[PDB]
């Protein structure tokens, strides 16, 4: 089990002003650290954040969090369930800021809610340095769904923070799961581009510096889209993305005749195209919302290679490799054309 620690700097808060936190299981002797960002959509104005507070309060507040959680999938400490990093130090960071991990704004007389996702990540890293992270060789910042987009937004800032604090030997890397979205046309027609544009203003959202300098003021929403922000990043990032992701289809208003068949096939081709120049990637031809912290994450294969194997080959590459591939993108054009897709 992973044990809850609420942040000692109680000014770094969840949406409602309660302290943010992290769950930790230490592994003495290991110099690998895995920090995982939870997902769960977002909210972008007073009215829709008020609704989220009524029926999704654990995503806005720490008041009801449990004292422990069980690590599963890539967060499991059992080699049978996690062939990749079962002996690592494990950290689960709850998503309680509703801002795709981008915010830097406190609750005040002008702000009903605090949006502090970017500061939560920084404060967790700072407090872990005194709990063993100072001795790390690799820090892998991972995350699923909104947490996967959060990895893309924050991995280079973690690297810069550790350099400025005097720890240049820790190698910072990212693993973005299910957070690589397209700003495409909907099948029928608040779209993500508009909702994110409003969210950035409401959250005081921040984006990576090189991407910000390309797109400039008013256009920072572009940096929330993986294919646009990825080429600006300096840290190594492994991208996991279903070709027919259910959250992508939801925002596209897809819930089969010729028009819809062509729409779905074109979506898969577009996603494949955006990954052509991403050297470390795993993209199966499945319709799914399943994520890498699920217990059976080992079961899916692309071209005969599982995700835990691909991640191990990635580790070796950062020391091509015979029989140890890292670029695994399906080419078949319809969901479940890969027989290993989740049931
Ligand atoms: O958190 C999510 C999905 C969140 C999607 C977040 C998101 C959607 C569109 C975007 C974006 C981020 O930036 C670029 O455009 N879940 C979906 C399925 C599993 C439950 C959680
Ligand atoms: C607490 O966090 C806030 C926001 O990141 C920061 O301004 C302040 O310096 C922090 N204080 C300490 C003692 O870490």
């Amino acid at each position: 089990d992973l044990r809850l620690h609420l942040l000692l700097n109680t000014s770094v808060t969840c949406n409602d002003g309660s302290p943010a936190g992290y769950y930790l299981k230490e592994s003495r002797g290991s110099r690998r650290w895995l920090l995982f960002l939870e997902g769960g959509w977002y909210c972008f104005n007073r009215e829709n954040c008020d609704s989220r507070y009524d029926t999704m309060r654990r995503l806005m507040s720490s008041r009801d969090w449990p004292r422990t959680r069980t690590g599963t999938g890539i967060l499991s400490s059992q080699p049978e369930e996690n062939p990749y990093w079962w002996n690592a130090n494990m950290v689960f960071i709850p998503y309680c800021s509703s801002d795709v991990w981008s915010g830097a704004s406190s609750k005040s007389e002008k702000n009903e809610y605090a949006f502090m996702g970017a500061l939560i990540i920084q404060e967790v890293v700072r407090e872990l340095l005194g709990r063993g992270l100072s001795g790390a060789k690799v820090l892998l910042l991972a995350g699923s769904s909104a947490g996967g987009t959060g990895v893309l937004l924050n991995v280079d800032r973690v690297a810069e923070q550790l350099e400025k604090l005097g720890y240049p030997a820790i190698q910072v890397r990212g693993l973005a799961d299910s957070g690589w979205f397209l700003d495409n046309k909907q099948y029928r027609h608040c779209a993500p581009t508009e909702a994110i544009r409003r969210g950035i203003r409401y959250w005081n959202g921040v984006v990576p510096e090189r991407c910000r300098r390309q797109f400039q003021e008013g256009e920072e929403w572009n940096c929330f889209f993986g294919y646009k922000v990825y080429p600006t990043l300096r840290s190594p990032v492994f991208v996991v993305q279903w070709l027919f992701d259910e959250a992508q289809l939801t925002v596209d208003n897809v819930h089969v005749q010729e028009g819809l068949r062509l729409y779905i096939q074109n979506l898969g081709r577009e996603l494949r195209h955006t990954l052509k120049d991403v050297p470390a990637s795993f993209a199966p031809a499945c319709l799914s919302h399943e994520i890498i912290i699920r217990s059976h994450w080992t079961d899916v294969q692309v071209k005969g290679t599982s995700l835990p194997r691909a991640l191990h080959c990635w580790d070796r590459s950062l020391h091509p490799l015979k029989g140890c591939p890292v670029h695994l993108v399906d080419s078949c054009p319809w969901p479940h054309c890969n027989p290993s897709c989740p049931t």
